[PDB]
């Protein structure tokens, strides 16, 4: 099976590196305006594959994305000195306007998996441009924050992460929501389970955890200039769900008819991911304050789509 | 790390095979009165290892269990039968713990809940240290069938089978989650409302599995072999994962000092916590009843 | 991908088990005239799968082999009281006469993987009946013995097994040829490597090791009646090689035009195994002594097959 | 087990990432002067681990290297550079062994062959304990291109690149083996004659790889990251596998006291054996000269 990746900076290349080291697919195709950036990365990574799995990583054009069952969009541009947010956004919006049609031309039946930040808006942009059903365009969304939330929760409780069920919903960013209230451990309420043991989650712990989750990206960018390793592996996992038609549940961003009163916006909710993209939503119980933080996350996101016209 | 298995019949040797194929442990020691049987299974399995993982599978004595961090008891021979097996354990358990005072005991011998209770009493260890495979195959089969019906990955399905492993085990439909939401509410949102005949169909698939396998081939071993290996992995890696395994428990639904499957946290010291699911009146009554026959079976046997 | 197995005894079922636990194919189909036996084994193994990899193991008919890319033939009958080896071979050759056309009817593109003993003659039988090119019919042959030879050499030299290249060739069994002369480690000749390692490999070490390889099957049969775990995993690896078009080198049995002058005979030589089965033979340097042992191994198989009618 | 990585740039951080995704060690510790760079890379990678294996990646000081079996030195500093880096190693090496006295030192810093010699002198350890990545990438690429050309699994191709990592490295065509048989012979059997033209194409493919990668992206790190992770794994598992890595060598073709890549057996204590292949006159002579230039470079820098 073939995976494509458009955009061969750190995020696209680390995604290819993850795909190869985990042996997710037999073929990975890097596509980038800078033909020879794509080539350098592809060849650097090919040097790694003998020490892991038989995986054919190459640089390529959109035509070489033929039969790709999933195409990662980590396209976009290197921000400029003094280039504002909204400015960079308009630029990436225009990159996608060129990327999406070309990808879908070579790989009509590919799920499009959007990585480019801000991921929720770029997801909505690629959805509108694709002219596809909304399930076929999936954004990586909050998956790393969700998993980080699970990890920190599992740690404090002393149980396996895979026993912890817990979400981060909404915008991938400042307004994301940690769903404390219907989080579970082995199928039962989490806060309550904690309590029945050593100590219930304290105010200090909750916000130490909230800060562990919420300001991770800021810490990373502050210290090294950008995040890419984390999302590389998260994208690989999603690619894996798509190629194997897993139908696992992931907090990914997609176009959603309505949420908490807000209409036609892309954001992360728990969704079932398979060979054709997201194929069902799993809406969990929310508390009134989580519900309200979500409406609010949706609206922020809706307004950012307005400013781009999508 | 070394794993021990006492009893080199089909269940024990299949566990060794699953351990080796999955690469769970670097060293696996099969111990059996019939030494030549243990050696033959060990060597057969050793020929497999170049095609999987570096795992030293061998036959040995009780003393070769020294330093083993988990030991599987698969040494099985009506409650006359159940009497013979308790006699065996009265030999096995002291000799395992002599060579390996640190080992978590993983009871596989039928009936597993009773034998888990007897292993416990004989051990003199704390209760978390003696763990019976219990209902893990049935719980997983229950999740598998539900996942298929719902068209969702089994890992998103949290459903339990609890109590006594066998005919009277309790499928806990009532509080089953999926994606963290109620099973039935999720089932409708997938356009597959669970029908009492669906519910009964699935029930049949879980409950009658072992009976079908025995009718066709005379014994079951492939499933529990892999299940025990997964359990051994949990112990060796101090996973603290949740598994519906049997352990001596102070009280279940009023019934005191009985061994049976509940959702339990499993790590390097054995089970170290219970995660008690929500039960409906029917299920609870079933469970308390299950707990009762087991309590007095153990009691008939002097345990 | 789908793999079929005909014959659901201990060899066929242990093979299904190894395929499931190692996650080799998405679907495994066991076919046995004794349907309740096939069904019992498939369902026992299906219960293992939640603890390893998603694999659909099921019992079925020849018709259910359709689209299979490899079918393991572990078909056969139990020796009766006072029946000769050669009488048994008759009855088994007859089992293959029924099996082979039915398998090919339903999965005309499958590589056939023969496991039934004596594997070399049975490979010749499968090949003649199939009507297929020689590359399509492959016997497991001596892969277990070759693997053991290497493991023993490894442990003795203190070096990783994958660094040791030693072959067991010819007829699977007492007649097999351990190729000492051209065995190499790290590319260079075994016997100095041992030297420049502070292990000389007295003639007593080679005798120890020859007994280790040659007499394993006997020891196992004497202690438990049959072997199956070893070949179950050996076969699973051959299947993986076929499904991944690996073109790896294995000492497996195939119909060979000429070996040391003996014509049209099946036995193990080093062979390249890929999606179409064996696609090349690698002939290692042989010593006068080994060459004559191989020649002689070949002509006893040639006779036995012709005497059988193949 | 714990692995240390000193130097948290792209090589050091790609290595930790490789180690994490492949699930090689349970603890990965990153050490860098720029504490925040190390912390950021570590936290970035920690976010990946839920989607691969349970691995604890973290920033730390030399003290946190306690009990590390292997420590990667990718501490080259941004640009006489030699001298510069030679000083770094004078600081780094003593600190590491203080925390991790059984630690094999794994030099990644370029030029890797001299640095491996540097690290060795300062080590005060047995020669095998200091191992430089050397030509492992080029050897693997050489095998990959040959496998591709001959239509055969890479695992079957036994071919080495030896000597100095870089433009004067030696492809050992003469004694290369596929499936145990001489290379050129196997090419025949395949009907895939290795002509001078084909060898030139393959040579360029191997020799000019890093050049091409530097030109398109500015630096190389993904490949060496996975190669180092494999070397680390060999060490942690006491594999005793054969790798073309750089190590201090008493004499090579008559040149004395020089560090360069030869096939070496790699285990828990570092390299514990050298496997010297047959060399054509051309190759032997090219290797001899390379070794000269290195032993000189080693001596002139003060090692």
């Amino acid at each position: 099976m073939k995976v494509g990746i458009v955009g061969s900076g750190m995020v696209g290349s680390a995604t290819a590196y993850a795909l190869a080291l985990l042996g997710v697919a037999r073929e990975v195709v890097l596509v980038d305006l800078d033909r020879k950036l794509a080539q350098a990365h592809a060849e650097d990574i090919l040097h790694a594959t003998p020490f892991a799995h038989p995986v054919w990583v190459r640089a390529g054009s959109y035509g070489d994305l033929e039969g790709a069952r999933a195409v990662v969009l980590a396209a976009g541009v290197a921000q400029r000195p003094g280039e504002t947010r909204l400015q960079l956004l308009d630029r990436n919006a225009q990159v996608f306007a060129q990327v999406v049609p070309r990808v879908l031309e070579a790989a009509p039946e590919a799920v499009l998996l959007v990585a480019t930040n801000p991921v929720d808006v770029m997801t909505q942009v690629a959805y509108r441009l694709s002219g596809l059903p909304p399930g076929r365009v999936v954004g990586s969304g909050t998956i790393l924050d969700t998993a980080r939330f699970r990890a920190l929760l599992a740690e404090y409780l002393r149980v396996a992460p895979q026993s912890v069920h817990a979400y981060v919903l909404g915008e991938h960013g400042d307004s994301e929501v940690l769903v404390w209230s219907s989080a579970q451990v082995g199928g039962v309420p989490l806060l309550e389970f904690a309590e029945a043991r050593g100590r219930a989650l304290s105010p200090e712990d909750r916000a130490r955890i909230d800060e562990g989750v919420r300001r991770a990206a800021y810490r990373i960018i502050e210290g090294k200039g950008a995040t890419y390793y984390g999302i590389g592996a998260g994208l690989a996992r999603l690619v894996r769900a798509i190629l194997t038609d897993e139908k696992g549940v992931y907090t990914v961003s997609a176009f959603t008819p309505e949420v908490e009163g807000v209409l036609e916006v892309s954001l992360s909710l728990p969704r079932i991911l398979g060979a054709g993209g997201v194929e069902g939503t799993v809406y969990p119980s929310l508390s009134p304050e989580e519900r309200e933080a979500l409406r609010r996350s949706a609206e922020i996101l809706k307004e950012a789509a307005f400013a781009l016209g999508f």
